[PDB]
Order: structure tokens, then sequence, then C-alpha cells
């Protein structure tokens, strides 16, 4: 089995652009989240599942906020804080950062063993940040993954 | 409890440099590799365990080739096989590639599912490739990893 996740670059404003897939599978060790995308923004950007299946916008303070209708980091334990894909303390969506290459092409898989099989993600959605991802709160909250880039619904 | 190991830019000619450590740590889903490096060649770098515990170069048909005294990619398992790290047909040795920043520092830590225990990768040595890591041997042997760039050896 394969879940293909389609992914839109977010544009509140715009209009949202189509920017490929990442297809999850299973590994004997996890779940394989495996990019294909392009036309994305270079550098190692801050990867993970959040709570709600939506990428729609939200508004907070007078501004619709792209990607705010995914609602916060999937913490089904509650831990409350934002860690390492490999830390029983962090959120169950942290997974590693997702690399954008200079050409703005995304192939390398990324592994989070925590998680075994495809049914566990289905019903929330894959978020890829401007910001990076140092896998703590601190000293930015989220691993400092900031606005939400991209984005995809996993079912 | 870590393993530190101290790891050295490579230059048979010129002379080697200090670069910093890669901590090695256990995990529940296996051992963590987590950088401290710094001055190094910016990109997705190959990282792997190769077999033998030195760094030296070594003469290969007049050639003195860089770091080719560790020898081949650690794989006790006899898979004869490049791969990703979360796969039975890899290399025991392969792990998830090693990202330096333009600012030449390495600090984003990877997990190798397959690995348990610290013992295990005492008596080996951590390569830093010049080139990439596509965990296949096509279109390039060793995922195209080329020239051995920085390494230490794991005591
Ligand atoms: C770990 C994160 C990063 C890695 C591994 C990385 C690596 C690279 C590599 C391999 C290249 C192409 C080789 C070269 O021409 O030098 C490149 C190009 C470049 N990178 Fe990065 N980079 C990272 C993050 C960033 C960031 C965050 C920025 C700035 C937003 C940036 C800006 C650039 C620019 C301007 C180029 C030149 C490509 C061109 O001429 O259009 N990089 N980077
Ligand atoms: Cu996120
Ligand atoms: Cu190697
Ligand atoms: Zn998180
Ligand atoms: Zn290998």
């Amino acid at each position: 089995e394969k879940i293909v996740v389609p992914v839109q670059q977010l544009d509140p404003q715009n209009g949202n652009k189509d920017v490929g897939t990442v297809e999850i599978t299973e590994s004997a060790y996890g779940l394989v989240f495996t990019p294909k995308l392009h036309d994305l923004a270079h550098g190692l950007h801050g990867f993970h599942i959040h709570e709600k299946p939506s990428c729609e916008p939200k508004e907070k303070d007078g501004k619709l906020v792209a990607g705010l209708g995914a609602g916060g980091h999937w913490d089904p334990k509650q831990t409350q804080k934002h860690g390492y894909p490999w830390s029983d303390d962090a959120h169950m969506g942290d997974l590693p950062a997702l690399f954008v290459m200079h050409d703005g092409s995304a192939t390398t898989p990324v592994l989070a063993p925590r998680l075994k099989k495809l049914a566990e993600v289905k019903g929330h959605s894959l978020m890829i940040h401007a910001g990076g991802d140092n896998h703590s709160d601190h000293p930015a909250p989220l691993g400092g993954g900031g606005p939400r880039m991209a984005c995809g619904v996993i079912k």
C-alpha cells in the first residue's frame, strides 16, 4: 500500500499552486515519506503532520493566514512539546526536515520511526514550512518552522 | 552515554583540518548521529560507516587517495548493495545524508534505525563524502558519494 499526498504551495490571496506529491510507504522500521515536489523555495524545511485534514487558511488578527486551518502539530499523546522524530516526548507528527534543492525540487526521503502503519496518519495534514526545524520549541516554537509554505491532506 | 567521534577534513597534501565532532547516542528507535561540525563544504553529503578504524589515505594505482584506509562501506550482513537506512538490502553502514549549510556548519541529526547499541559501531570509521547520496548504486556507485571529504574513527 502507499498513500499519495497531493501537495500545494499555499497562497490565500493569489491562489494555491500544485507542486507535486509526497508518497508515504511502510518500511520495516516505520513510515517513509518520499517527496516528489517541484517549484518550492530552496532550503531545509520543517515537515510535520498537523491535526486537521485541511489545508485551508484561517483568519488571525485581521489577516488570512496560509494553512492555519490545519491546526497544530498532530499530538495524539498530548506531549505538548515539539521534538525529534525518534523521541517519545515529541508530537507524533514530528518528521525529519524536508530538503528542497537549489532547483526547487524535493526528492529526499525521510523516516518517521514511531509511525508504523499507513492507517495511523490518515485524516491529518502534511505541512512544509518556510523555516527549518531544530526539533525544539526553543529558541523558536515548533522548531522555527514559521509560516506554512505547502500542504496536503493525508487520506 | 555517547560516543564522541572527532572528525577531520582530509587533505593528504596540505594536512588535515579539525572540523569538530559527531556524537552518537542511543534512542528508542536506533542510533542517532548528531553532528557538531564546522568549516565543511556546503551541501547534502553522503554519510556512512566504513569498515576499518582508520581515516588514513591509501595509495591506489599510484594516486594517494584521501580516506581510502577506511575501506568500503561497513557491510557485516554482506548485502553488497548500497541502499536506504531503513532497507535490509542496504549496507549496515548506510546513514541518512549529512546537511552542511552554506556557513560550513553541520548540526542536523540523523537516525540509523537498524543500529541499536553503541558497541556495534565501535571499531569502524565515520565518513563524509564530497558528493551526495541517492541511496542506490545507480546511476553512480555507492550513492554518488565520490571522494572522501572528512572522517573520524569510532572508538
Ligand atoms: C542545509 C541547507 C542548504 C544546503 C545543503 C544548501 C546547499 C546548496 C547547494 C549544494 C547549492 C548548489 C551548489 C552551488 O552552486 O553552490 C546551493 C545553492 C544555493 N543556495 Fe543553498 N543550501 C542550503 C540552504 C540555503 C538557504 C537557506 C539559502 C537562502 C535562502 C540558500 C541559498 C542558495 C543560493 C542563492 C544558491 C545558488 C544557486 C543559484 O545560483 O541560483 N541555500 N545551496
Ligand atoms: Cu508543521
Ligand atoms: Cu562512505
Ligand atoms: Zn511538533
Ligand atoms: Zn553503502
